[PDB]
């Protein structure tokens, strides 16, 4: 491979074919932060035969994007179903599905599956569902606690799955960690022998507890769910990649939110000036909606790929123009710039909290680089064309499980001095951040 007129700066590595797959891989924030760095704001990377074009100007994201017939979003979509999922759908109408998203999680749907999500939240946290029978206070790590309650409200609401009891649910929650956990690693086909067959046994015992074949509840082909299988079975696919695509969905719906509101909750226990305003806000909610969206700044870091299908011209803000080229990928990853993005937002990897919030707490809207207006000075959901459908469900989740800890429950760090944990760096790529460790907490009820 040799780079051509106006194509990226090329960074093969030293290992042939290989090149960058495994460094890239293991930190993609810290490997395409030394990229960027070493080569500015788009660089072509080798790694496992492929070449991959990064982009990095959030001013360009949206119109590069908007190119559906240069960049294919589905091939490596399929490519990753099958290696985490092990899923095969063919003759498969992906537009249609994801039309379905955005109506089912908006609009008069979106109230009526928030009002359940409220519903399933309180069920879920009875002093019998929060460990409270035994002791005043009880001990938790805070991702673990929030993850779960999430998780199993989301599930509860999405799936409509009460056939399964409370400690059904806690069963299903701990084989979704236990396979949310190895995600990336089969993502990237870096899990080891023992790792394979955890994330294999996992899988099957998710695939048979998500359907439950043994009842006869009909169903309901109006709903989100029921209307997705319900095509799924007119388009030939048998019953058990039906079953295999429950848990794409559930991961889909799950593997974020709960996540999401354990970096707040964790920032604001680490915050006490953010903590005494929101805490303050409860007794329109301006400046938890700033904590949120700084959160998600930090946090969010899914990254963009696409397949090059045609030859691609495309001009950087600065007007120097660069071709992509066939057969290649593109990423996009928005963590990078603009939500890490020193030249945007001042001390990037600081939390705080009215960060989006102006002097007389107004929403701020104001963001530049370099003397130039920045759209979207945060993309948690996606790029514009292509924004999470769950989103407002997502943010009415999270204030639930937040609104409700700090109403309802005595909340407080085992460590009075603590902050947030370190990210796990496997999940760069992926959604929402994980931590490496826990948050240790003790909570009682209020
Ligand atoms: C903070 C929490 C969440 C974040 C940051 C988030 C973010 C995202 C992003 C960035 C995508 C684009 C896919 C990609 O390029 O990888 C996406 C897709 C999607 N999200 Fe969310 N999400 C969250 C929670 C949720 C929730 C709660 C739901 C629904 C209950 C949901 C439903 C979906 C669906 C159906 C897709 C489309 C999947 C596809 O077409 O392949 N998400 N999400």
């Amino acid at each position: 491979r040799t780079r051509r007129r106006n194509e990226p700066p090329l960074d093969k590595g030293m290992i042939p074919w290989l090149g960058h797959a495994l460094e890239f891989g293991k930190d993609a924030a810290k490997f395409l932060t030394r990229m960027k760095e070493k080569h500015g704001d788009i660089f072509t990377v080798r790694a496992a035969g492929l070449y991959i074009t990064v982009l990095l100007d959030s001013n360009c994201y949206d119109a590069v994007l908007s190119d559906v017939a240069s960049l294919d979003q589905t091939s490596y979509a399929q490519v990753l179903m099958k290696r985490i999922f092990n899923m095969i759908l063919p003759s498969h109408n992906p537009e249609s599905e994801k039309k379905r998203a955005e109506m089912h999680f908006q609009g008069a749907s979106l109230t009526q599956l928030s009002n359940s999500m409220q519903n399933n939240l309180r069920l879920l946290m009875t002093p019998s569902e929060m460990g409270l029978k035994t002791s005043e206070w009880k001990k938790d790590g805070l991702f673990n606690l929030c993850y779960s309650l999430l998780f199993k409200t989301g599930y509860l609401t999405v799936f409509g799955a009460e056939n399964n009891n409370s400690a059904a649910l806690t069963q299903i929650y701990e084989e979704f960690r236990r396979f949310d956990k190895l995600l990336p690693k089969l993502a990237r086909t870096t899990v080891n022998k023992e790792e394979k067959q955890i994330a294999s046994a996992a899988r099957e015992k998710l695939w048979k507890w998500l359907t439950p074949s043994g009842l006869d509840r009909k169903p309901r082909e109006q709903s989100w769910l029921g209307s997705y299988v319900k095509q799924l079975q007119d388009e030939g696919i048998d019953a058990e990649m039906q079953r295999r695509a429950m848990l794409l969905q559930l991961w889909v719906t799950q593997g974020n939110a709960g996540p999401a509101a354990f970096w707040v909750m964790g920032y604001l226990l680490t915050h006490p000036e953010a903590l005494r305003a929101v805490r303050e806000e409860i007794q329109n909610t301006p400046v938890f909606d700033s904590v949120l969206w700084e959160t998600l700044r930090l946090t969010a870091a899914a990254l963009i790929t696409r397949d090059v299908t045609q030859d691609k011209k495309i001009c950087l803000s600065n007007g120097q123009e660069y071709h992509l080229r066939r057969g290649d990928r593109l990423c996009v990853f928005p963590f990078i710039s603009p939500q890490m993005d020193p030249q945007i937002h001042q001390q990037p990897e600081m939390f705080q909290f009215d960060r989006f919030l102006n002097a007389d707490r107004t929403e701020k809207k104001d963001f530049f680089k370099n003397g130039a207006r920045v759209k979207y000075p945060s993309v948690p959901w996606g790029t514009e064309d292509n924004l999470c459908p769950g989103r407002h469900f997502a943010v009415h989740a999270i204030k639930e499980l937040v609104f409700t800890i700090l109403t309802r429950f005595d909340v407080e760090l085992c460590d009075k001095n603590a902050t947030v944990p370190l990210v796990d760096p496997s999940r760069y790529g992926f959604g929402i951040l994980q931590p490496a460790g826990d948050l240790e907490i003790r909570y009682r009820i209020r």
